[PDB]
């Protein structure tokens, strides 16, 4: 059964995951992705060091293959990370001037969001701004550009597509008692009230074993700053545990402006973390226990 | 044990291995590729509709990665395949001018080996340039500009890289009775004699359970073309049997100039044809019995 169709069922947009040009030609992912999820994310293709290599001259070839099979599929489509800190050339974080700066990041939203305008219904503008401490991160962007780095970011990207959902997105936002988790609500509060216009929360939602309870209050916690939509983004967890995953959908279905969830991969071997097994599919594309029990959640 | 280190011990340059960026960021194959591989090739990150999706705008962020990770990891390094009617983009297929399309093939090829002039071991110029029954296949290099554009393309790769070895590459080379194995033989044979730098011949190996027998005739036919050089590339073989991976093996080690293997990528899961299960690992990582055959036949 398709989890994607039981999460629309239950009020919700999509369930997701994210993959690239050559995981739809290898394995079984196609065939997964067709029947059971609804949104399709760029694993690495959209990043800034695969798009932006030199300054303004940029690698589309990947990113373009993706959103084609999409719409060739009847998937929606998610993009990011535009302005991120972890993905970076060393073009960028070399310069010091603020406004070159300004204009780059400006010039790498713009391009991205306009080549695909219309056809995106979520962008991660910002990833990863904040410390564990709920200090902003000391990136070339804030170090050089200041805070106003992510107010600039999502205004432009706004004025470059109206349509698309504007999503700042961060980890360690698993617990409700955490200095980050707060601290997000805090700024993007703020960030509101002055009109900046943040559409989502993302969690980029990395557990190990037992953690998924707790996202039953942190994702209600991250809820109340107001966004209109947040998002369990890049979901994995190790040892793949049924409660895990069904803790986290659940959270899901109990928060109103949670859309959706995206799984960080089909298949076990093509994690990032192979070895703890953290995806629903295993090496043989075989469908885990914690598959067949969201299965069974979305239905009771 | 690592078979690369075997295979050298053997008198032999490399046994290899297709991989790209997000395989080496996902799994476990980083790991095995630094123990037990001496070669990489890209996947697919130097093909045509990669490198140059549109006229004159070269996307290299994927290939730079395998490049700078090889050298970083002290491997060789394949690249290809330059000339191609797979994976070519429509922008290409589309002229029908002869001095245009013999203009484009040129700088798609000088345009990548000089980039990586000096790095690259081998490169596939030229690739399945024969039909099923010898004659030259009629794709728009063959239709526009003539026969003459594999002696043409071999040409400028040696002009502009003469530091590697220029290989045409073809598929179906596995028996010795099989009509296109012999054209390529005579062929290359006559292309050599008046001149042409054609360095090798690299015979794509995607055999069905069974064919490894038939490839121990059909080497010494393709290295009777007198090549300094013959390979096995991109090999798989349906179910993975001990007995096909080992004759495999055994030919190129009868094979005076045939410097070493690839196989086409590291774990099933990850292979075009991953339900025929036809690589050396298994979906958990683990060596399955067609490696330690080729272990216990390199050691004795």
């Amino acid at each position: 059964q398709s989890i994607d169709q039981l999460i629309k069922a239950r009020g919700k947009v999509y369930f997701g995951v994210a993959t690239d040009q050559n995981r739809l030609t290898t394995g079984k992912n196609a065939a997964i992705i067709k029947a059971d999820f609804g949104m399709v994310w760029p694993e690495n293709s959209m990043q800034w060091d695969a798009t932006e290599p030199s300054q303004g001259n940029f690698n589309f070839a990947g990113a373009d293959y993706l959103v084609n099979w999409a719409q060739q599929n009847g998937k929606l489509i998610g993009g990011g990370c535009l302005v991120w800190h972890r993905h970076l050339p060393s073009w960028v974080s070399s310069i010091t001037d603020k406004n070159t700066l300004t204009n780059v990041m400006k010039n790498h939203i713009t391009t991205l969001m306009t080549r695909y305008k219309g056809k995106i219904r979520n962008w991660d503008v910002v990833g990863e701004a904040f410390n564990e401490d709920g200090s902003l991160r000391q990136t070339v962007f804030l170090n050089v550009i200041g805070e106003d780095y992510i107010p600039i970011a999502f205004q432009t990207a706004r004025a470059a597509d109206p349509n698309a959902k504007l999503y700042i997105m961060d980890y360690n936002l698993d617990s409700a008692s955490y200095p980050k988790t707060q601290a997000i609500v805090n700024r993007v509060k703020q960030w509101r009230a002055a009109g900046v216009p943040i559409d989502g929360i993302g969690s980029q939602t990395h557990l190990s074993a037992g953690q998924g309870a707790g996202v039953l209050q942190a994702l209600p916690l991250l809820a109340s700053a107001g966004t209109p939509e947040v998002s369990i983004l890049m979901l994995d967890v190790a040892g793949a545990s049924p409660t895990d995953y069904v803790n986290v959908v659940n959270a899901c279905l109990n928060v109103q402006s949670c859309v959706g969830i995206t799984v960080f991969g089909v298949a076990d071997p093509d994690s990032w973390r192979a070895s703890t097994t953290p995806l629903l599919f295993d090496g043989n594309f075989n469908p885990k226990p914690a598959y067949n029990a969201i299965v069974q959640d979305l239905q009771q």
